[PDB]
């Protein structure tokens, strides 16, 4: 039951979509939709049935930090884990996203080793 979790992966580049959902299925998560931008993330979400989101940071039409702020603003979701996976490595950029609620924060390029310490460090918080 705790693998029907079901993910959101939120990236304007379809290839890190790709390895983000692949790491999932190894982790034994396959209950995983992929969203494009802010705004597709956000209709997909709106319909519910999420439980964790992996979202970049600079995308069209609304970027990851937008989307963070609606998740956190909106009293449906707003405890929702949501992980910023990012090329942004700026520390101003990492405490932003913090300040706005990150539940974690990963630089691109990553290894699968990272991704999974910060999947795992937010799960421990999940009770899983
Ligand atoms: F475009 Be992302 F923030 F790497
Ligand atoms: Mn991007």
């Amino acid at each position: 039951a705790d693998k029907e979790l079901k993910f959101l992966v939120v990236d304007d580049f379809s290839t890190m979509r790709r390895i983000v959902r692949n790491l999932l299925k190894e982790l034994g998560f396959n209950n995983v939709e992929e969203a494009e931008d802010g705004v597709d993330a956000l209709n997909k979400l709106q319909a519910g049935g999420y439980g964790f989101v992996i979202s970049d940071w600079d995308m069209p039409n609304m970027d990851g930090l937008e989307l963070l702020k609606t998740i956190r603003a909106d009293g449906a979701m707003s405890a929702l884990p949501v992980l910023m996976v990012t090329a942004r490595a700026k520390k101003e950029n990492i405490i932003a996203a913090a300040q706005a609620g990150a539940s974690g924060y990963v630089v691109k390029p990553f290894t699968a080793a990272t991704l999974e310490e910060k999947l795992n460090k937010i799960f421990e918080k999940l009770g899983m």
